[PDB]
């Protein structure tokens, strides 16, 4: 019979590309290499000077866009810094540390809530903020080779998920009922212009309780420049609509077709009409012009950015207008004049209109470009040509058309000044000219409508930079109109700033005072109303999260701050009688090596050789009395430990109870009387000793007490049962896992103590032991139904916490997650749990896994075009294949231009719960139904792996894993590097487990014949 | 008595910047924000158009340079792809997957060996390769938001560590002795030009065994352009010297002051002198010139790149020449003509010479720039101005000096045919002009010296692109001179390619044939000679690494491939008697959630609910016979399992022994009993059962057998002892840890089987259980001294393997690391272990931790200036402080300039072992001496944390950890964001444990009185 230990021809063939170490250096000529290189090319080719067709292509071109896989990686990378410089560098002071922490914990709702609390246009800003000159410019990670965090992309991601949840914004909960609001809040308020500034101002005023807010917008569309000029390929119109609807949820009214102008709305007519306050947020409505372009028409080929961008927007943004607008026909060479964002967006937009070539002409040098590198990069990658040091002089017009523009040289002298060299000219051929010099306010009728407010030397409304108030106390202004900044986030901040002082002004007008300290409300939704309280062992917890007896509870002052932060409960560090006083050694707590040489945030574990508290029982008991007196609703559990002695346990437990502790937690780590039978060395490892100790405490106190169990036992259920039989009211599962974190190359340990560099076995904590704790909790919950369990072991998010609740635990203890961060994580845990419970009531989101939307086919986090001429073509994203994909996509865009259609918009409508929102008590133990013996698992219902070609990044890991750890069932194409799972798959699932792309590989029910490989008959 | 649970004023103050969730939105005016922004600025300011002083500043400006912290992070990120496109895109075909895998496993030696095996100028290339147009351009991770891997930087890092090791290259080991080499290998070989091409060619010929190789170099310095023109701030000269010395270790001779030219050395004089083969690697020695610059002199301010760059290099590269020379005095505005690497290096170099302003003028557009984007980036960040579409027409000279250059406008038309517009001119003011159009071969005397080889239409030596052979069979050529490529790596490849055919030619001349298949040797050093064999339980292992009984040993055909790859031993997947046949379910193996939502390479654990082998005992026994017959030196251990039955264990053990297995491994996972006698349900959890099973097997077979222990017990020592008492020859520690990996938000498990979505407890494997396995191994080793232990549990590198050996294990079993990669990791483990053992004999490297050099103060992996005017200044790397640091550094550079001195690179000298290189038997159990009870630990010898301000990146994590998990002992400055550990520190070590910068925080002996805090 055949050589069993040898691969047959077929398998040898399938293993052709499997890694094998070479015994010699490789020989490939330089010429051969030059040729082969093209086949695998991923990035832009430096030698290719021809741009990829972009006519009618408005697909997202942002390099910062992130999908869930990418967002989680970047969020975990963030150091989540104290007094973070990125936040200091953000105009709206977003708590970046907190929102990124939430994203890293998969709590997208909490992240979005944090974002929108300080920036009502959070999604728009995540997408368009020039971060390199703002938040990212101050990021501490810039000091590392890998670089600064993609803050904008993370903000965009969390906000997009929230948008997908279709949850509405709600009125401030702690606010009195609409009917009980003081009359001052009904004051008629008017805002002019529906752009970022007014949207923000109106939003914050509405949060404060004002019920009569109206925004008067000149145009038929809303959103300001975010709608009329920023390209669809950078800022999708549906984003703007989303943020507007959120504002409308607060009652803000918007009336379009109304202009602030002398023969229409004026400050005088508003005051006559009874308006108490007004906010001017009309931006800079007119284009900066140059005398040389006077008289030129669009038919001749001349446009100002104010003419051009809105035309492209109306045509590419579904919804914006009621009438379908044609895409401007831009053919030939295009000259764009300007060096700011306007110019770059005109250049890129011109390509979508069919431009053959685009020239960006600056009057200064490259170094003087105004737009941030990120913006410049977009025009650069699309092959726009940059021409520096040129100033326009004349537009040659022949046959009623622009045929060229004549320029003159410019240069900086010996002081810095700029001059024009007349004898040095340039005759640049062009068919279209677009001036993108900027914008201004110059309509006399508009300025007159603002009488009698004072205008500064820049001929713009003068305002106090702190209050945003004009010379007229009831009139405020912000955004581009003030002329201080030119970004969406700064305009949003102006409205935010103004809202507080408008509030102060109105209240004063009604004879009411306001807090000296500004107090703008946060952002709220129905999720915030979800009840996450839970009752266990007769105790009421405001929320299920608490601090475990550990380093974070080293001092009672820390517990105090934890309760102030919002933690539901806390354990004191374990303490004992005076005679059992201990002294710690140092070093004693080290990082885990459980996930490789990854330093900084998110350590996968810690190992400690710390003893019980070094502080006295007297200190802890007085501390408990103090804590319970000041925080009656927060549960305080005293952790205590004694040697195996009845009088001692009774004495200490009674002392703790007398201090006012809500309950006790018995630390069973103390060694016994003389080893002997293999029940370890600690009392907690022997059922008999545990039972006795619990009996002693039960007899001594009347308050509930829980036995903290060690996972270092053969059968933890035996110990849990012993504690129950002893009288314990529940058990804490579990303590740390015994281990050695590692040795240095010289053999010395870490931690290493004293001159002798000695160590002893320590306790492992963190996410690395979560599988062990989860097993412990579930096994105890199944063996002792209804017996209270306090879970501990790797809990670092609402999601992981919910896993333990589902496993049978009632409350959740945390240590390592706090050591990795700080007490503020409680805010993430609470909003996260509320969101998870809330989402369970939304029928239309059942396909989601918690807060994670179903994974859709993507590449780099961008939706893969579902084009018939692409699905099933085996065209990977590299080399000649990518060229083909681009050609196909370009053809589709042209077809879409032909086959016209565009008005099936989405009347945004919030999802409404269709079943009661589950309370904590309703989810406890729900996972137990799926757990059982191996025999209870079906060996008939087998699965096989299936790969989504469109999501694949061609690494071949699935292939390598099946080859050297599986069944050699995957074919890896030598040309496309695309994997195909064959019929020999056994569904072991290893490939799916090593794939870098989330959900690229999925396990599906086997449809073909199934037979175990016995290797022989 | 005070309120004990409240922070006193002092502590409230220290906690000032500690994170606290806000209950309201913040109010900060736009004006206030604009002002505050500058204080924290890290990156370049878009509105600042003035460049940082760079006169005489040759500090490394590469954005790709990596320090160990950064290199480990990037290496772990690499997907380590199959048939990798990056390698396909590398001109020298470097096995990137393997060298990066080695870096990820901290095996820098293995990584360097891999790099140099295919590229003898590996360090130079890591630093200068235009990767985006090469290897990186084909990287699969470009398909992710985070982007492609920094391959060049990783190559640079590994090569730099190897350089620091001061290990010499040695002659290929498996080559006959010098004396026994055929006469053909003594053939006189000549190479012209000591640049990358010839260095590579000479190196490979030397590896093949040729003993008379001489490189004739025209100049007094060696290295070619790497030395004469590439700037010191991109390629340090010591790198070039390092690679040249490695080549010289192979016997290659270099003679300077010798030129290929008529009247000097010619192909005819060489042939006449007895040379059998010649390689031409003289590059393109002359500058491409323009008629309009004829007659202009350096005194007037005109230079060609060939004049200028070497002048700067000779002045900034210590060791290049022997004469100390001043830097060229470049003052005023500088005009650099060109759009390739040459032009950009001239521009950046001009700034070091004192240039006030630099203009890069291109004949074409910005889109037509020849240099890759990172090269262009360097000039751009230093504020060089780019002027496109200009062609030089005249140079204006007044008072003996250039004052301006007049250009005419250029433009492309319908036929790409670039035209020049005469009526459109530019009068650009300038004091210095540097032409950087490129290079060529124009010396008639040099071309004559190459007679009679054929020259092509480009007037360059014509060569066959595959063999590198010229029209004369004994003459070959490569590098810039062939005119096909313009990169160091391609020039290196040309020499590599040529070496094989030169070898083929010479051998044929001596009447000898060569293999049809090219066989260039790998790179070797003394480390490769280190013996890593080990004997255990009477068995000899060629190396201590083996495959555990698991998924990687699902089929014997897989074990065969593992042995072919080099694995020392392997366990069969556990098998049993026919009556105990099992059937697996699916899904059954899932990724661990032990390190968060991190997917792809390096999963920290796996959970499986797989059963024993589904293949029959008949299959496994025949397979063992086949494997042992084909691989007699590779150890094969048969893993078997039976229910608690004497006859069964004896029958199966004898069946396995009869098949020829070297030993047996008893899988004790089979259930027995009810389940509350406090010893679980598996036989392996009960000492009595284990002792009886071992007794049965010992009585049945003569070969050694080991009991595989489960870590899921209260006292694993009791089980180990029971196995020993039963007759086992050792124990395998340990099997998987029982657990539940997690649940989805809806409560369903993963793995989930059937429509019922059911699951059962599985076994956790991988790095996440290493602490448990290491504890188990150490405990058994201390309780049962000398009892053989086969370790298993998270072993994924030579370094982790050595930890287990130090802990008492003799051999190392692996599963998860292979599931995370493939069988080739064995190559990394073996070279890594050899290196770790070798380094223990090097006295001058005692300060290193294994292969990791002692950590030096750095920022972004670059050395921090050990300047007096900088130390203790509390100047962080941001805002106005950074501005300050730049001013101080610039002043230091100017000071160093005035003191025209220094030059002692103290010739490179290999370190020599000063003690015997440890064998595996010499390190086993060495760490046990440090293990003991808690009471044996000194509570008198306490430590405190100390922070190196220069390495800090100001995140405040140390501060937050001490505040909410410590003793509130760190002050975090509100302006500089610099932390300071105060006297209240207790040395808990949490801050050091969460700091993102390796070795920024260190624990040092406490010098002040220690008093435990008692709460009062
Ligand atoms: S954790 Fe480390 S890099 Fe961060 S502020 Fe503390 S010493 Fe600096």
């Amino acid at each position: 019979a055949p050589v069993l230990s040898k691969d047959v021809a077929d398998i040898e063939s399938i293993l052709a590309l499997n890694p094998r170490t070479q015994s010699h250096a490789a020989l490939h000529s330089t010429l051969a290499k030059k040729l082969d290189k093209k086949h695998w090319k991923r990035n832009p080719d430096k030698n290719c000077f021809h741009c990829e067709k972009l006519e009618n292509n408005f697909d997202d071109i942002k390099h910062t866009t992130l999908g869930e896989r990418g967002a989680l990686r970047e969020a975990m990378r963030c150091l989540k810094c104290a007094d973070a410089p990125c936040q200091k560098s953000c105009p709206t002071h977003l708590d970046i540390k907190s929102f990124i922490t939430s994203i890293s914990n998969k709590n997208y709702y909490g992240a979005a809530k944090m974002i929108f609390s300080d920036n009502p246009l959070g999604l728009t800003c995540g997408m368009v903020c020039p971060t390199s000159d703002l938040c990212v410019g101050g990021c501490n990670l810039y000091a590392t080779e890998e670089g600064s965090i993609n803050i904008g992309g993370l903000q965009q991601f969390a906000s997009e998920v929230f948008k997908a949840m279709n949850i509405p914004q709600i009125r401030n909960p702690c606010l009195p009922s609409q009917e009980k609001m003081p009359e001052a809040y009904s004051a008629k308020i008017a805002l002019l212009g529906a752009g970022p500034a007014s949207i923000s101002c109106a939003s914050f005023l509405a949060r404060l309780g004002y019920s009569d807010i109206t925004i008067f917008e000149k145009q038929e569309y809303v959103g300001g420049l975010s709608t009329s000029e920023i390209p669809q390929f950078r800022l999708p119109y549906d984003v703007v609509n989303f943020e507007i609807e959120l504002m409308k949820d607060l009652g803000v009214k918007i009336i379009c077709g109304k202009s602030l102008s002398e023969n229409e709305i004026t400050l005088n007519t508003l005051k006559e009409e009874g308006y108490k306050a007004a906010f001017i947020g009309i931006g800079l409505p007119e284009p900066k012009t140059d005398d040389i372009f006077q008289g030129l028409t669009q038919d001749q080929g001349f446009y100002t950015s104010k003419d051009f961008l809105p035309l492209v927007a109306k045509s590419s943004k579904a919804g914006m207008c009621a009438c379908h607008s044609p895409l401007p026909s831009i053919r030939g060479a295009v000259i764009v004049l300007g060096a700011g964002d306007t110019a770059f967006d005109c250049a890129t937009s011109a390509l979508r209109c069919g431009a053959r070539r685009v020239f960006l002409v600056f009057r200064k040098g490259f170094v003087n470009i105004r737009a941030v590198p990120e913006e410049v990069e977009l025009a650069k990658e699309e092959k726009c040509e940059f021409l520096p040091f040129l100033s326009p002089r004349k537009v040659i017009v022949k046959g009623g058309r622009i045929v060229a523009v004549q320029f003159v040289r410019t240069e900086q002298d010996e002081t810095g000044k700029w001059n024009e060299d007349e004898d040095q000219i340039v005759h640049l051929k062009a068919d279209v000219v677009i001036s993108a010099f900027g914008s201004v306010l110059r309509d006399p009728k508009v300025k007159e409508a603002l009488s009698p407010i004072k205008f500064n030397r820049w001929d713009l409304p003068e305002v106090d930079p702190e209050t945003m108030q004009t010379s007229e106390p009831w009139v405020f202004a912000g955004g581009d109109i003030v002329g201080m900044a030119n970004t969406t986030v700064e305009s949003v901040n102006d409205g935010k700033q103004a809202s507080w002082y408008i509030h102060k002004y109105i209240q004063a007008q009604y004879g009411a005072s306001v807090s000296a300290k500004p107090e703008l409300p946060l952002f709220y939704t129905p999720v915030d109303l979800v009840d996450i309280s839970v009752e266990m062992a007769g105790l009421k917890f405001i929320n299920p999260f608490g601090l475990a007896s550990a380093a974070p509870t080293t001092s009672s002052s820390m517990i105090r701050r934890a309760f102030e932060a919002g933690w539901g409960f806390a354990l004191t560090k374990t303490f004992s009688l005076d005679k059992d006083i201990v002294t710690n050694v140092s070093p004693r707590i080290v990082r885990g090596t459980t996930s490789g040489p990854m330093y900084g945030p998110g350590q996968s574990s810690f190992l400690n050789i710390e003893l019980i508290s070094e502080k006295t029982a007297a200190y802890w008991c007085q501390s408990v009395t103090e804590l319970k007196a000041d925080f009656p609703d927060n549960i305080v559990i005293a952790s205590i430990m004694c040697s195996y002695n009845k009088n001692d346990w009774m004495e200490l437990s009674r002392k703790a109870e007398a201090s006012g502790a809500d309950a006790l937690e018995l630390n069973l780590s103390c060694p016994h009387g003389m080893g002997e039978r293999g029940m370890g060395l600690a009392c907690g490892q022997d059922p008999e000793l545990v039972r006795n100790i619990c009996r002693w405490v039960r007899q001594a106190v009347q308050i509930p007490f829980f036995a903290k169990l060690t996972p270092n036992v053969t059968d933890i259920v035996s110990i849990a049962r012993a504690a129950k039989e002893g009288g314990a009211d529940g058990v804490t599962a579990t303590n740390t896992v015994s281990g050695l974190m590692g040795l240095k190359a010289d053999g010395t340990p870490w931690p290493a103590v004293g001159a002798g560099k000695r160590t002893t076995y320590g306790g492992v904590s963190g996410t690395a032991i979560r599988p062990i704790a989860l097993r412990a909790v579930t096994t105890i919950a199944r063996a002792l139904p209804g017996f209270p369990i306090l879970a501990t072991g790797g809990i670092d998010s609402a999601e992981s916490g919910l896993q333990f609740l589902h496993s049978g635990a009632s409350v959740l203890q945390v240590c390592s997650a706090v050591q990795n961060q700080d007490f503020t994580v409680i805010q993430d845990y609470c909003t996260g749990l509320k969101a998870l419970l809330y989402l369970k009531s939304i029928e239309e989101l059942q396909g989601w896994d918690g807060q994670s939307p179903g994974t859709e086919s993507h590449q780099k986090g961008k939706p893969v075009p579902r084009i018939a001429e692409l699905m099933g073509k085996k065209l990977p994203n590299f080399g000649p294949y990518l060229e083909q994909r681009k050609k196909i996509i370009a053809e589709e865009k042209m077809r879409l231009k032909e086959q016209n259609a565009a008005f099936p918009p989405l009347e945004r409508k919030p999802f409404i719960p269709k079943k009661p929102i589950p309370a904590i008590k309703d989810v406890i133990g729900k996972a137990l139904q799926y757990l059982g013996t191996f025999g209870e698992l079906s060996n008939i219902e087998q699965v096989v792996a299936v790969i989504d070609e469109e999501m694949c990044i061609n690494c071949g890991k699935c292939y390598m894993t099946c080859n050297d750890s599986g069944y050699q069932a995957i074919q890896f194409d030598p040309e496309t590097h695309l994997p195909t799972v064959t019929d020999t798959c056994t569904g072991c699932t290893l490939c799916l487990s090593v794939c870098p792309i989330i959900d690229c590989i999925r396990m599906v029910s086997r449809t073909t014949p199934y037979e175990p490989k016995r290797g022989l008959p």
